[PDB]
């Protein structure tokens, strides 16, 4: 179940998704998330995202819907996974590091402290070689 830490991280994860601050995701904001972290999907496309979690139908992507659909993570999706995961590992060599985990970041227009990236590292970290490998990275989202 969620806590009142992790909702407020979600709603800071929906601020990078809502670059204008109206409060929803359109398909446009969607679209810069998706090429700012190596994606290119056509209008459809992002049309069809949209779509499978606009829950009231109206087009665009507000905070309880982008909420519903954090909350349930994947569930037993494979390759998507792991392209999610080639968008960090941008070395490729199976870990993301934490200044990888910055790059990222900053290339969705967020500034954090070196804390605030090693605290999100150690989020997802089990093993505790201050890396995200893939079998942690799918443990997250699952
Ligand atoms: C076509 C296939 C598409 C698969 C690629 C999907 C890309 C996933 C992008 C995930 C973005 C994550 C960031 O928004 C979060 N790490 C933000 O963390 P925050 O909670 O703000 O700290
Ligand atoms: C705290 C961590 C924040 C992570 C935000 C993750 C976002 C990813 O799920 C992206 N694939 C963007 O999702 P969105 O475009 O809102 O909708 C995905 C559509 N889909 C359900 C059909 C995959
Ligand atoms: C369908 C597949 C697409 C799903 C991609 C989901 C993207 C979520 C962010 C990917 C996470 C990568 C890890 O290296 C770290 N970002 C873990 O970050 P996290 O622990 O989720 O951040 C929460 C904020 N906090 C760490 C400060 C608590
Ligand atoms: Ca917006
Ligand atoms: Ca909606
Ligand atoms: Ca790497
Ligand atoms: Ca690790």
């Amino acid at each position: 179940q969620l806590t009142e830490e992790q909702i407020a991280e979600f709603k800071e994860a929906f601020s990078l998704f809502d670059k204008d601050g109206d409060g929803t995701i359109t398909t446009k904001e969607l679209g810069t998330v998706m090429r700012s972290l190596g994606q290119n999907p056509t209008e459809a496309e992002l049309q069809d995202m949209i779509n499978e979690v606009d829950a009231d139908g109206n087009g665009t992507i507000d905070f309880p819907e982008f909420l519903t659909m954090m909350a349930r993570k994947m569930k037993d999706s494979e390759e998507e996974i792991r392209e999610a995961f080639r968008v960090f590992d941008k070395d490729g060599n199976g870990y993301i590091s934490a200044a990888e985990l910055r790059h990222v970041m900053t290339n969705l227009g967020e500034k954090l402290t070196d804390e605030e990236v090693d605290e999100m590292i150690r989020e997802a970290d089990i093993d505790g070689d201050g890396q995200v490998n893939y079998e942690e990275f799918v443990q997250m989202m699952t």
